[PDB]
């Protein structure tokens, strides 16, 4: 509908896949080469389905901060025969608040879904499903099960992936440029 949705659509069309684990189907953001991200509660194993193709996992790392606190991001390297468009230049360097964000989702249950969520707060600490979690972004939109792994963008920035909600608010884990130095 406008330039925020234009940027969101460009990320979804080239830099997402449908990831299936034993815990469900998730939007999965490809960042560069064969490296993608997914919420840690997806419980990635040795094998994952990527667009319904059986795929070996070459590496999976559940990120924590230097306080040894959950960040709810898992970085996955996939045994896939094709590289992602490198979008690391769209990742913020520091923790921040944002105006006018879009949460975008693409699964078999939730195809071609775009949600204008408005203002995004640097929330920080969240007890997420009982797990102390840091670097949480918050938006005032009633997100639902199946939106996990959804991409949060503003024009020219990929800022987070959706990891939970409380019925009234939605919560995303930050993506930072420093997670993807190779
Ligand atoms: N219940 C499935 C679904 C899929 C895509 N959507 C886009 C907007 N609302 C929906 C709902």
């Amino acid at each position: 509908m406008g330039p925020g949705f234009d940027f969101a659509q460009a990320i979804m069309k080239k830099n997402t896949v449908i990831a299936r684990t034993e815990k469900g189907e998730f939007t999965m953001l490809g960042v560069y080469d064969r490296v993608a991200v997914i919420p840690t509660h997806a419980s990635v194993g040795e094998i994952i389905y990527i667009n319904d193709v059986e795929t070996r996992v070459l590496d999976a790392c559940a990120l924590r901060d230097l306080t040894d606190t959950n960040l709810e991001i898992t970085i996955v390297k996939l045994d896939r025969n094709q590289k992602f468009r490198d979008i690391r230049h769209f990742l913020p360097r520091c923790e921040d608040d944002y105006n006018d964000a879009v949460l975008s989702v693409h699964t078999s249950k939730f195809p071609n879904m775009y949600i204008p969520v408005g203002q995004v707060t640097n929330y920080g600490f969240l007890n997420l499903g009982g797990t102390p979690t840091h670097r949480i972004l918050m938006y005032n939109f009633p997100t639902r099960a199946g939106q996990c792994g959804g991409v949060v963008t503003t024009t020219g920035k990929v800022i987070g992936i959706h990891v939970g909600g409380n019925g009234a608010q939605g919560f995303a884990a930050m993506l930072l440029h420093s997670y993807f130095t190779d």
